[PDB]
DNA sequence: TATAACTTCGTATAG
DNA sequence: ATATGCTATACGAAGTTAT
DNA sequence: ATAACTTCGTATAGC
DNA sequence: ATATGCTATACGAAGTTAT
């Protein structure tokens, strides 16, 4: 009692070891964890074996995939391991229901799925549909979606793109120096290239919305109802409005969503990477020409993103085509 | 304990076993430690995991690398363990410290640096200048660049060479039999070949270096300010003494170094290596042939050297851009 | 003799 | 080569603010 | 009111 | 990406020795 005592106040001492996003992610299994708990009448600390595999059967129940199951598995073992106790991994019963759980979904037809492709074709018909607008917000929205599909940049990363990291390349083409890598071995920085046309597309949004008149501002902002932006270098536009816009340019095109539950009905924030990938692949890229495109250092995301693409197809069509 | 100083004694006795680098870097940090330990009132071994945690903090707020600091805990982990005893990154508190460190100096920007590449440019530019010396130190600097490059060893390994391990092809081709690297000891060993261009720059060395009087000589030695070369085959060329032909090399083609006091202002022991599998790289050449020229038997290594070859390709924008 | 050209060595950091 | 597991995106919806 | 976000919570993709 | 375990390089400073 005493040792997970003092290895509850080592995490909290070194919370910084991990993300914002991993803790609040650990937070919401707990809560789920303590409630199915409370609800089934069961000690919700430390976990038994027969408790976690109850617990795990109703999730699948609830209907969660697979990978989704292993995280509520997953940060439970954090815990355990962490603390001075056990984690339900290693024991016999847990260790079974996931595998039968697992091939059991996969044998419901569970698949892994990715954003709808932002093409260059899409990018065309929206470009055409709102080129000449002089609507701020629009002006923003095809800057945005210019930057996206131009350099496969994420979205937590246009988010961070301030104005005194746009520098001027050959041609008068912008070059955005930003920074896609979170790890020690790996490459600190790189400078995006805009062609001329994205680059026009990009001067005309901060031509009308003056992130510029301060270097630090972000070149994405606000843009309240009336039309009118709102710069800024400390606030930046949240990676849930820039999903909006993706969304949002769907549904100018193809209205309302296709109803259902599923995902990636409409385009997402990763949309413009699948899109700028595929037809990187389709105009015949160099593949680790692609993955500089996205910053991949293998070709396992990238060969997702083609997998069905006609020259992907393999050695045995190949053969059989003659 | 007795066994404890069994244990210590054992390690000891076959020293050999582990390479004289590593013992040369467990004493340094057992001297880092011990003299934190003394200036904090603390003993130093076996060392108390929140003891360890503050000694971490202490070095990364020294301003130190995170590689460096995660040597300091490496040593520590080592000598504890083969001691029989508990291991400082058995506890929650160092485990999660040192995450932590290496998360925040890596959020701030904090990378691996490598050296500065010497690609085939380089060499070019170089042996074209160092061609028409007769000084017999640049024709041995010379072909010691040459090897460098053309086969990728690293420093140690091409010091190793003995006259005896020189062979040939019937195409007049110079053969290294190498048999000890950083990361192999096999008698199997492998033949690092030359160009014809390379053997030619390495015949001229031997011919006015005299090495060949004795097989078991190392191909490379000292040559004193008159320019007579010093062989030997119980004294190798220091590394310390290779790295200093890279850096004059260097000084030859553009002066002096800068005075930010930074690494890798000049050329290093390991330029050629990981300029010349950046150079096969850019020429198309399949990983397992880059593999095999360096001695990789992983492919993240590659990449690895690889890593800064991440620039902006233009492939997005040619695309855009018609 | 002065000194080029090392060598040895320790802390720091990459492979 | 595979996991494993930290961290980012997904996205419906509640909270918030200036038109 | 409501456009246009932001902040949440938690599922699930991407390294 | 990642955590072993450990082996090698980076580089300024100071000591060495045939000229």
């Amino acid at each position: 009692s005493d040792e997970v005592r003092k290895n509850l106040m080592d995490m909290f001492r070194d919370r910084q070891a991990f993300s914002e996003h991993t803790w609040k992610m650990l937070l919401s299994v707990c809560r789920s964890w303590a409630a199915w708990c409370k609800l089934n009448n069961r000690k919700w600390f430390p976990a038994e074996p027969e408790d976690v595999r109850d617990y795990l059967l109703y999730l699948q129940a609830r209907g969660l995939a697979v990978k989704t199951i292993q995280q509520h598995l997953g940060q439970l073992n954090m815990l355990h391991r962490r603390s001075g106790l056990p984690r339900p991994s290693d024991s016999n019963a847990v260790s079974l229901v996931m595998r039968r759980i697992r091939k059991e979904n996969v044998d419901a037809g569970e698949r892994a799925k990715q954003a709808l492709a932002f093409e260059r074709t899409d990018f065309d018909q929206v470009r055409s549909l709102m080129e000449n607008s002089d609507r701020c917000q629009d002006i923003r929205n095809l800057a945005f979606l210019g930057i996206a599909y131009n350099t496969l940049l994420r979205i937590a990363e246009i988010a961070r793109i301030r104005v005194k990291d746009i520098s001027r390349t050959d041609g008068g083409r912008m070059l955005i120096h930003i920074g896609r890598t979170k790890t020690l071995v790996s490459t600190a920085g790189v400078e995006k290239a805009l062609s001329l046309g994205v680059t026009k597309l990009v001067e005309r949004w901060i031509s009308v919305s003056g992130v510029a008149d301060d270097p630090n501002n972000y070149l994405f902002c606000r843009v309240r109802k009336n039309g009118v932006a709102a710069p800024s270098a400390t606030s930046q536009l949240s990676t849930r409005a820039l999903e909006g816009i993706f969304e949002a340019t769907h549904r100018l095109i193809y209205g309302a969503k296709d109803d259902s539950g599923q995902r990636y009905l409409a385009w997402s924030g990763h949309s413009a990477r699948v899109g700028a990938a595929r037809d990187m692949a389709r105009a015949g890229v160099s593949i680790p020409e692609i993955m500089q495109a996205g910053g991949w250092t293998n070709v396992n995301i990238v060969m997702n993103y083609i997998r069905n693409l006609d020259s992907e197809t393999g050695a045995m069509v190949r053969l059989l085509e003659d």
